[PDB]
């Protein structure tokens, strides 16, 4: 059954699957999508065969049906012999990160900041937090907690979205998809690195990747890590080099999700694709490279090494595992179990 149609969330998106279509000789054509909620309904529709998706949108592509298909890999030193394509998987940090100059800024005086999300519904951008906020305050009104946000997703009118720019024109603000400035784990880090935002909900990956000259944008070209914190759960300040122990969480890594009925087939044409644009790849460097994208996180994370099998073919519960699932429900009870669409 040999062919499949990968859904594009936005227009960069779309460019960059249209060009992976090419040079597939259509094994892979593309769909897409202005939202993550929309690409997960074409695939529900049939419409589209997979997307890689963050775990926060795993988690609603799951009570839909959906199910994980591969993970994305990175890379840790001790997990060495083992192929990438057969290793486990190992979850990323969230974490809080704030402008060293903006001394005395903590977990604790929070309230009333100034935020940048990923997007409403990821991981780290915002379930983490969200959940321990909520947590914390004993008040499911998150959305006074602080005064302006950027958490593409939410209403446009409301404070949650204020410091959202949209597009190159201003259109488009806080939509959940790459034309808005501050979406995912880059527009967020960017959000606060020209202080729109006096804090930023990522990943530790993100302040390494647009540190110290590794970026190339202008906008993160002269940015420095010793110019950043963590923010601890302790209250504490940390350098970015202590996230091991100063993170919200370890998330699970996004994954390639598909129907059920559809699933086999996904697998086996994206290992292929792989060995043919990943890491490694025969194409890859040359013509064409599935995982890279100029610091922009197209279709999947830039730093991914290779698509990894599950081993226990897991359900989403399985994969997302029952500390997370449990940290999403009493999450999503302020906003009992059913497809959401
Ligand atoms: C926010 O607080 C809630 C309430 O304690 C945390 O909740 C539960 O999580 C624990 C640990 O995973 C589970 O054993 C309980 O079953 C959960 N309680 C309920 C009523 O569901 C929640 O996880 C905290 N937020 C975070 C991010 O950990
Ligand atoms: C935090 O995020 C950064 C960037 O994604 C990670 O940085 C690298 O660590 C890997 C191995 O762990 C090395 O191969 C790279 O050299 C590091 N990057 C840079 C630019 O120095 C880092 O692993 C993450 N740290 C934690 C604690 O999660
Ligand atoms: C397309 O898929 C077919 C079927 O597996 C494969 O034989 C062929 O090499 C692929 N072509 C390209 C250009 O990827
Ligand atoms: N998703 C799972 O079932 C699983 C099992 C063991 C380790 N990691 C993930
Ligand atoms: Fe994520
Ligand atoms: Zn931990
Ligand atoms: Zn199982």
């Amino acid at each position: 059954y040999t062919r499949v149609v990968w859904c594009a969330v936005g227009p960069e998106e779309q460019k960059k699957c249209q060009q992976w279509s090419q040079q597939s000789g259509q094994n892979v054509t593309c769909a897409t999508a202005s939202t993550t909620d929309d690409c997960i309904v074409l695939v529900l529709k049939g419409e589209a065969d997979a997307l890689n998706l963050d775990g926060g949108y795993i988690y609603t592509a799951g009570k839909c049906g959906l199910v994980p298909v591969l993970a994305e890999n990175r890379k840790s030193s001790k997990h060495s012999s083992l192929d990438c394509v057969l290793r486990p998987t190992e979850g990323y940090l969230a974490v809080a990160v704030v402008k060293k100059a903006n001394e005395g800024l903590t977990w604790n005086s929070l309230k009333d900041k100034k935020s940048c999300h990923t997007a409403v519904d990821r991981t780290a951008g915002w379930n983490i937090p969200m959940g321990l906020i909520v947590n914390q305050t004993g008040s499911c009104a998150f959305d006074e907690f602080f005064s302006q946000s950027c958490a593409p997703g939410a209403d446009p009118k409301s404070r949650l979205c204020a410091l959202c720019a949209g597009d190159d024109q201003g259109l488009d603000k806080c939509v959940p998809n790459s034309k808005e400035k501050y979406y995912g784990y880059t527009g967020a880090f960017r959000c606060l690195a020209e202080d729109v935002g006096d804090v930023a909900f990522v990943k530790n990956d993100t302040v390494w990747e647009n540190t110290n000259g590794e970026s190339t944008a202008d906008w993160a070209k002269n940015l420095k890590r010793e110019d950043f914190r963590l923010l601890c759960l302790d209250g504490t300040r940390k350098p970015v080099t202590e996230a091991q122990s100063c993170h919200l969480a370890v998330a699970p890594n996004h994954a390639v999700v598909s129907r059920s009925d559809r699933a086999a087939h996904v697998e086996q044409v994206l290992l292929h694709q792989q060995a043919l644009f990943g890491k490694n790849g025969k194409n890859c460097p040359d013509k064409f490279c599935l995982f890279k994208s100029e610091t922009k996180n197209l279709l999947f994370n830039d730093n991914t090494e290779c698509l990894a099998k599950l081993g226990g073919r897991p359900t989403y519960e399985e994969y997302l595992g029952t500390e997370y699932v449990t940290a999403i429900a009493n999450l999503k009870k302020c906003s009992l179990e059913a497809c959401a669409f």
